[PDB]
């Protein structure tokens, strides 16, 4: 809240502080088809950039596509992700990746959507139970996620900012180059470039 910040212990920080040199902020909706394509395409590259410490990856899961017609899937799924993040950031990484996988993400404008029990089970598969079942069932984060788009002024997904500046992405490789322009040639960044090209 408002974003889940994913880092590793290797994070490259600004001198004399604990603040990341490079923050890549993602604004995503778990129902948005393009966000699925984007996450499947960029996800391994971003994970490598996190692992080597080149970036903090911040995820704000908005609810823009939410409707009664989808059984409020967008909001329920975003809320669930924040619940999982309360338990573990690593579990959030895994959950967030699963929800965008082809076998999981439901069709925009379809009739079949994961209910809260399924979201809780997917959280279990991501490695957490703890407070997640009650967090999800009680609707703890629904109001928050429902207000996120307005709060962060993001009305379209996927949207990316790099150090707060709007970023029009093209390829994972280009994103790695953009990060390298910022942090220079840090251990592993060329390897992230290699991940980005497969």
């Amino acid at each position: 809240g408002d974003a889940v910040r994913v880092t590793s212990s290797k994070l490259v920080t600004q001198p004399g502080t604990s603040n990341p040199k490079a923050v890549v902020s993602f604004y995503e909706d778990f129902l948005c088809p393009a966000c699925g394509i984007f996450e499947r395409g960029f996800g391994p590259t971003v994970s490598k950039l996190v692992d080597i410490g080149a970036v903090a990856a911040d995820y704000t899961m908005v609810a823009i596509l939410d409707s009664a017609s989808n059984q409020h899937y967008s909001s329920r799924a975003a809320a669930a992700a924040y619940c999982v993040a309360d338990e573990s950031i690593e579990a959030f990484r895994r959950f967030h990746a699963a929800m965008f996988s082809k076998d999981i993400q439901p069709a925009e404008l379809g009739k079949d959507f994961p209910d809260n029990a399924r979201l809780i089970e997917l959280a279990r598969e991501a490695g957490v139970v703890g407070k997640v079942p009650d967090c999800i069932n009680s609707g703890k984060y629904i109001e928050k996620v429902d207000g996120l788009a307005a709060a962060v002024n993001v009305h379209a997904t996927p949207t990316v900012r790099v150090n707060g500046t709007e970023y029009e992405w093209s390829t994972p490789a280009a994103m790695v180059a953009k990060i390298k322009e910022i942090v220079g040639d840090v251990p592993g960044i060329d390897s992230a470039a290699a991940t980005a090209t497969s």
